[PDB]
């Protein structure tokens, strides 16, 4: 038997998974980092827009602060997130972005002088003072009433992933690409590590360690049309669910992006609009402050996208041999504001769309892009399976709720990595474990058998036909607009397939570097993660954030101010066991109301919502008359907990 | 913390340690093999004489068999060994030597025709038939009444060590030289592995594994004049003693060789005499069948050596600026029987003694050479610390008693490796262990601290002066002839030093590839192993085998038919805790009598000895009249247990 130990494993060398391993390895904990493909090729690299931090340097980031970011985030969450987490976060992003910039990351910085902004209408000539020259700059982004989205051109995610990964290499972390986690190791509801299958040699190894973190990124690939890389299949989400002890949260909360270059699905940044570029209809105008006057563009995903399907369902979808769609005209947004800062989102258009960006509008169309849900964990990172932590799009720490805010995911990545890191190092350095050879063997010898059955399998299902059929079902019925009948013909076929996925037959017998065998043990997992979303969504009868239910269009606060905690307790069962967890209004620093946009007055209101509001304004006004700063009041309304290292307040420009 | 796991560790890549790892790795058990210096440089390589196997091919090995070997062994043991083990052995050596020869080992084989033997007197012209051509040959050796000592020139140990080590490399075993074991890991009297210190990088690693075997070779270096390599310091013996749970056996049973080229101590084979070469006195004659008529040479170590000190103590020691001594004249033993088969033992003489062998006699003088005692284990290999096995000169499986028989040690090496191997594979493959992080840490973090104290040490003892002083004490008072008063001025200074060895100070502070720091943590161990022998010998008041007590010259059977089981229960104590274990006469296939040589009638006889003898001859004669073969009777007198693979009887020449 092959076994390898380390003080702290880290399943997923993404952007978040790496930051975490940095905060552990930097303090004696010998750590490992498994990964399908070499780290610097993760999906983070493909980050366009930027990182959002309540910084406040730019003439626009000006006057920004935790509170504003806090609110911007919370209101965007359509109130389905954990307020004290969103709080920990905001107070860390700033000092997170600074660390990065000090590690190399070249953030496009401010220059003394007058700019040439485009705003919504047109050119407005902005002027940055001179006490701002050389400080991290910002961009206007989706749903922000302040410019706090930082950037390094439009390939921001890239310069970050590298700056971090490079750091691990400096510390002696151990990267081990082409190695996949296929099952976690638990004994008495405790995680001892994982069972890994060397994608190349093909042999199973047991990776044991005191702690174990899972950062396997989104699951956008359970859908046919997604912007996510082809290795964002949620296998990692799947294996924590297969332990039947931990639970996935809001698995049905899937965010969709408005302008992914159709049909490839290759992203085309929001900096398009935040930089002034705007959406042209089929008639070719602005269904912009036409459908929603506070700008259609510069509104949340679930918003800006919704109507993008309305105009089309009214038959106004000017298709092609693949489908109806719209266009994004940034032709009028200068050839300097395009040939730079929308540099990729221009080459992307020439090499694929075979046309020019500073020329025309693109054949776009909303598709899946982010995955809020995932392994549900508490505020410190740990889950229900004590010992197993999580962070990144991969899990549901939930500072997102039912609608992530543009430029937050890759801020949550480093932030969460910093926070959940300190709490992971703590656990591994203290918790003592009882490693049992009988158990280790049970899991390993048990996984090996699994591989064999698959090879000696005699069933006759084309995993590629079952796989592709799943992605069809999802993208169709669980699209932007969901309804009772369709989230049933789905929850049904998705099940009928998890049953067919056990009768598959592969042609290539080899037990090594076999790609076919990979898609055989990978699919069944995806389906189980698919059932969690489809069924998870079917049950949740109302319309909140990215969850639009044509038949329960009102954001029910009285019944659905909870989180769909999906589990899979028994090995046999074909459908997830959805239990719900309620939210406490008397812990919210901001009570349930209108989100600043979206359709007005469409939420069946809850009584405690108001009551809490009153006593918020009570406390508010009293401590303002008393002469208390915003931190004192924050502390009043709702206190949040943070680790030592990241306690101090973020010093801003002009105090 | 750095931890490395494997299904079965193997502390000591000697000749035995490797064979063992072959029988485990060949059946799925992932194994490791620690070692001070690359394996093929072990001390086994320096084996001269040969391997003894009850083979019977040569006209002289003729009619040989297990029984004869059995007896030859047992009588040589001066009855202080475990009969059923010596039994397991003999029945395996033959099939052991065959395996070797099939693995490559080129054994000097028989040739059709008349030879030119020398015997004791002189040339006698021997003639091998023709049904013997091409079969493993043999040599006459120390204390054998049959020629069963096999060879490949006089560098036999070499071609073996390699043939085996080469095998490991073929199987994927993992050799890890320049890595030393400095403490074993036990929890509730069970061995989980060891704490290792990378001699190069200098950092401590925890090597955990279900089983753990220790084959650290003899401890001849606790003596000043020894033939053992400079890495035969018994550290490995020392660490099993430091767990305070397992016990060392007959630590005071140390074998001395008669002709080690004086003063260097570089061996000069017994093939010298077994090939006809004989010992010249100071007068220059033959104190040979002068002191003992059945040939002084071709008598056990404890025998042939004893008087070598008598002639000298009568003042007849024709010294030099280093000491008195004798000579070995093989000048008359042909220049072909010398320039070959005594090839090394000729170059050895020219490069060091600066003279020629087929010319003169050498400036020899008895010195330590073998180490019977060591980690006491049962018949299957395991010790008192369930989980920790042992094999090789390193431990006391005890098929030796108080006098190993020339050519047995490197037969015990492969044999024991084959047997104890099957019993080690079994244990590791079944026994399940409870590995605890708190424990692992306790040992490792605990060893690291130890290293530091040593570096930050402020005492002022020259470890090289304490070390060298120990080797003086031993070689003096615990020499061939021991006596009550001197095994007291010893047991005392040896203690007074283990107390000084804790106040040593090193000059080189570096914590890596530090040779000085090595001799600092190594010495204290040697002393504790030294106290076990000195005190072990002091207590044992009688003269048995290699234990010659000038004041208790009679081989006491009534009081001392036991084994000095030395332990060290508490960490503080300065003297080993000697307990004794008794031997059962009614299990012996051969009861306590005259050994075929040595001084006649010098053993205070025990009553059951005789009684057992009578009923041996009773059973004997009855089953002979009944028409029973020697295996049937053997089975009667005393049955021994063996592993499956090595059960079948060894097919001989002419049945
Ligand atoms: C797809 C996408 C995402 C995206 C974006 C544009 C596109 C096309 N633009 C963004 C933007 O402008 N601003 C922003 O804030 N976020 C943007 N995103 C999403 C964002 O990059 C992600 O949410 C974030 O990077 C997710 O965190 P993380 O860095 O940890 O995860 P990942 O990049 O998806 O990588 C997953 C890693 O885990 C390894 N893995 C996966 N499964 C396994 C298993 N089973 N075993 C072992 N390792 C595993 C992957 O190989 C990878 O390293
Ligand atoms: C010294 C000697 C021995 C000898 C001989 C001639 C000389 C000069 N001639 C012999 C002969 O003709 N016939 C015979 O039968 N035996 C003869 N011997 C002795 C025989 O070779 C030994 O008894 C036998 O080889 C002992 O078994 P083993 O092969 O296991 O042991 P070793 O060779 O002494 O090697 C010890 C190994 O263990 C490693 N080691 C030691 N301590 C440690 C620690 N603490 N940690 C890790 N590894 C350790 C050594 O490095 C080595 O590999
Ligand atoms: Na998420
Ligand atoms: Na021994």
């Amino acid at each position: 038997m092959k076994v390898q130990y380390c003080d702290s494993l880290v399943i997923g060398g993404g952007l978040a998974g790496l930051r975490a391993a940095v905060a552990t390895q930097q303090k004696g904990l010998s750590t490992i980092v498994l990964s399908l493909i070499p780290v610097k090729r993760s999906h983070s690299a493909a980050a366009q827009g930027g990182m959002q931090a309540s910084l406040g340097n730019s003439k626009m980031s000006d006057g920004d602060n935790e509170d504003l970011h806090f609110m911007d985030t919370v209101k965007g969450s359509d109130w389905g997130c954990d307020q004290k987490v969103a709080r920990m976060f905001v107070n860390t992003a700033p000092k997170a972005i600074r660390e990065l910039a000090a590690w190399g990351v070249p953030w496009t910085r401010i220059h003394k002088g007058d700019r040439m902004a485009i705003i919504n209408a047109q050119k407005t000539t902005i002027t940055e003072e001179d006490f701002r020259h050389g400080l991290i700059h910002s961009r206007d982004f989706g749903g922000t009433k302040k410019w706090r989205t930082c950037y390094t051109a439009d390939a921001t995610g890239h310069t970050m992933l590298f700056a971090v990964a490079n750091e691990c290499l400096k510390l002696g972390v151990s990267i081990q690409d082409r190695k996949e986690a296929i099952a976690l190791i638990h004994q008495d509801g405790k995680c001892y590590g994982a069972v890994v299958r060397d994608l190349v040699t093909g042999d199973i190894i047991a990776y044991v360690a005191k702690g174990t973190l899972i950062a396997t990124g989104g699951y956008g690939r359970i859908y046919k049309n997604t912007t996510n890389a082809v290795v964002c299949e949620g296998t990692g989400t799947a294996i924590a669910l297969e332990t039947g002890i931990a639970q996935l949260g809001n698995m049905e909360a899937v965010q969709f992006h408005p302008t992914p270059l159709f049909p490839s699905g290759i992203l085309l940044t929001e900096g398009c609009r935040g930089d002034g570029g705007i959406l042209r209809d089929v008639d070719g105008h602005r269904f912009m402050p036409d459908y929603e006057p506070e700008k259609k563009e510069l509104a949340s995903r679930d918003v800006v996208s919704r109507r993008m399907i309305e105009h089309i369902r009214k038959g106004k979808g000017v298709q092609s041999p693949y489908g109806q769609h719209l266009w994004l005209d940034i032709s009028i947004l200068g050839r300097k504001h395009i040939e730079t800062n929308l540099r990729d989102v221009q080459e992307i258009c020439e090499y694929f769309a075979g046309i020019d960006p500073a020329e025309k509008w693109a054949p776009v169309l909303p598709m899946q892009h982010y995955s809020m849900g995932g392994i549900r964990t508490d505020y410190r990172g740990e889950a229900k399976l004590k010992g197993l932590f999580s962070a990144g799009e991969a899990a549901c720490w939930d500072m997102h709720g039912f609608n992530r805010l543009g430029g937050n995911s890759v801020s949550e990545a480093v932030v969460a990595g910093m926070i959940v890191g300190e709490y992971f190092a703590e656990h591994c350095a203290n918790t003592q474990v009882d490693l049992e050879t009988k158990t280790l063997e049970k899991f390993v010898k048990g996984q090996e058998a699994y591989m064999k059955s698959l090879v000696e399998s005699k069933g006759t299902e084309d995993v590629f036909k079952i796989k592709n059929r799943m992605k069809d079902v999802m993208d169709d019925n669980v699209g932007i607009f969901r309804d009772g009948p369709h989230l049933e013909k789905a929850v049904k076929e998705l099940e009928e397939l998890y049953k067919k996925s056990k009768n598959v037959g592969i042609k290539n017998k080899r037990l090594h570097a076999n790609p076919e065998l990979e898609e055989a043990y990978r699919v069944p997992m995806m389906l189980k993660v698919a059932l969690c979303v489809a069924k998870g969504a079917l049950d949740r009868t109302e319309s909140r954030g990215a969850h639009n239910r044509e038949d329960y269009p009102k954001r029910d606060d009285i019944n659905w101010l909870n989180r769909t905690l999906a589990s899979w307790p028994n090995p046999e069962q074909t459908l997830p066991t959805l239990e719900y967890e309620a939210l406490d209004v008397n812990e919210m620093e901001i009570a349930p109301g209108y989100r600043g946009y979206g359709a007005k007055g469409n939420y069946i209101e809850n009584p405690l919502s108001v009551k809490r509001q009153e006593e918020i304004d009570k406390i508010q006004s009293e401590l303002e008359a008393a002469g208390k700063d915003r931190h004192a009041i924050q502390e009043a309304l709702m206190p949040y907990e943070l680790p030592a290292k990241y306690k101090a307040r973020n010093e801003r420009l002009g105090d």
